[PDB]
C-alpha cells in the first residue's frame, strides 16, 4: 500500500504532466497522496494563472463576514457577522491596517504559535465564497473554471443527467482569517489555488481516520452535537494541533504559498488559517473514486448547513432514502 503513513505528498509535474488534469490526479493517487487527505502541486515554472494581479482592485466583496470566535484558544466556535460591502483594494487597505495586519514573527512556526494563542481575541474580516475567477481564459493547464463538471461526472459513471453548474469561487484573506474542520459538500474533492499574497497554513485528517475526528468533535461541542448529526457540516467549528495531539488524533500541518495547489481529497477533514492579505480560488470536483464516498456522506438535516442548487440533485440520486429528510433541512 502507497503512503501508508498518510503524509501529505508535494508533487512538481512538468509542463507535459500539466495537460492532462484528471490523468496526473489519478497519478497522485496511485502514489498514495490520498491517504493524507491532502496534497501539494507546484505549477511547473513555464506555468502561469494569469499574466498580472495588478488590476483587480474592483473586484466587489458583497457580503465581506466578520468571524468572531466564542469557546477557549484552542476549542473554539466562530460565527459570521456580515459587514457591509467593500472593493478587494478597500479590503487589502484594511487587511494592511495596524488592526488587522500580520505582527511580527520569525517564521511560520512561530507566526503558527500566536495564531493558536491569540486568535480568540481578535474577529478578522474574510472576503469568501465570491462566485468568479481570476485565471486568464487563455490558460489551458489546471485552469480551475475549466474543470469537468461534477455533473458530467456522475452522469458518466452512472448514466443519469441531471441539473446543475460547478463554477469557482475566490477567498479574500486576512491575518487570522480562519476554515474550519470540514469536509467538501458530498465529500467530494477540492481544488485551491493561492493567486496571490501571504500563506495559508492547513491540517487535515486522513480520510480512514475521519470518524476519530467526528468523535472527538462530538466530545468538544457536545450541545452542537445534540442538535445535528453533521454539525461540522456548520463550518464553525476549530480545534487546535496541541488538543489534536493531546487526543490522539491523526493528522498533519503543511503552508502553502502563492503559486501553488493544493487538492483535498474525498473525506479528508481540513482546517486552517491565513496568514495575512491573500487571494485563493477554489473548487470542488469529481473523479470515478469519489461516487462510493459520494453515497456514504453525512448529512446536515437540521436546518444550519443551506448549501448550492446543485448538491439537491447529488442527493437525489446518490442518496435517496435521505432525500426527504434532507430536503426538509433545505426549506
Ligand atoms: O481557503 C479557504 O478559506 C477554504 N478552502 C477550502 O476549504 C478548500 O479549498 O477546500
Ligand atoms: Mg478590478
Ligand atoms: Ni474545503
Ligand atoms: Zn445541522
Amino acid at each position: 500500500a502507497q503512503n501508508p503513513n498518510c503524509n501529505i505528498m508535494i508533487f512538481h509535474p512538468t509542463k507535459e504532466e500539466f495537460n492532462d488534469f484528471d490523468k496526473y490526479i489519478a497519478y497522485m493517487e496511485s502514489q498514495g497522496a490520498h491517504r493524507a487527505g491532502l496534497a501539494k502541486i507546484i505549477p511547473p515554472k513555464e506555468w502561469k494563472a494569469r499574466e498580472t494581479y495588478d488590476n483587480i482592485s474592483e473586484i466587489l466583496i458583497a457580503t465581506p463576514l466578520q468571524q468572531v470566535a466564542s469557546g477557549r484558544a484552542g476549542v473554539f466556535t466562530q460565527y459570521h457577522k456580515k459587514k457591509k460591502a467593500m472593493t478587494v483594494g478597500e479590503y487589502r487597505h484594511l487587511a494592511n491596517s495596524k488592526k488587522y495586519q500580520t505582527p511580527p514573527h520569525q517564521n511560520f512556526e512561530d507566526l503558527e504559535r500566536k495564531y493558536w494563542k491569540n486568535r480568540i481575541y481578535n474577529s478578522p474580516i474574510y472576503g469568501a465564497d465570491i462566485s468568479g475567477s481570476l485565471f486568464d481564459e487563455n490558460t489551458k493547464q489546471w485552469n480551475l473554471g475549466h474543470l469537468g463538471t461534477i455533473q458530467d461526472l456522475l452522469e458518466k459513471e452512472c448514466g443519469v443527467v441531471i441539473e446543475g453548474v460547478n463554477t469557482p469561487y475566490l477567498y479574500f484573506g486576512m491575518w487570522k482569517t480562519t476554515f474550519a474542520w470540514h469536509t467538501e459538500d458530498m465529500d467530494l474533492y477540492s481544488i485551491n489555488y493561492l493567486h496571490l499574497g501571504e500563506p495559508k497554513t492547513w491540517y487535515v485528517v486522513p480520510p480512514e481516520h475521519g470518524q476519530r475526528l467526528e468523535r472527538l468533535a462530538r466530545e468538544l461541542f457536545p450541545g452542537s452535537s445534540r442538535g445535528c448529526g453533521a454539525f461540522l457540516r456548520h463550518k464553525v467549528a476549530l480545534i487546535s494541533p496541541t488538543v489534536l495531539k493531546e487526543n490522539g488524533i491523526p493528522f498533519n500541518r503543511i503552508t502553502q504559498e502563492a503559486g501553488e495547489f493544493m487538492v483535498t481529497f474525498p473525506y479528508g477533514y481540513h482546517a486552517g488559517f491565513n496568514h495575512g492579505f491573500n487571494c485563493a480560488e477554489a473548487i470542488n470536483f469529481a473523479t470515478p473514486r469519489w461516487i462510493d464516498y459520494g453515497k456514504m456522506a453525512s448529512q446536515c438535516s437540521c436546518g444550519e448547513a443551506r448549501v448550492t442548487f446543485s448538491m439537491d440533485a447529488f442527493v437525489r440520486i446518490l442518496q435517496p432514502e435521505r432525500y426527504d429528510l434532507w430536503k426538509r433541512g433545505q426549506d
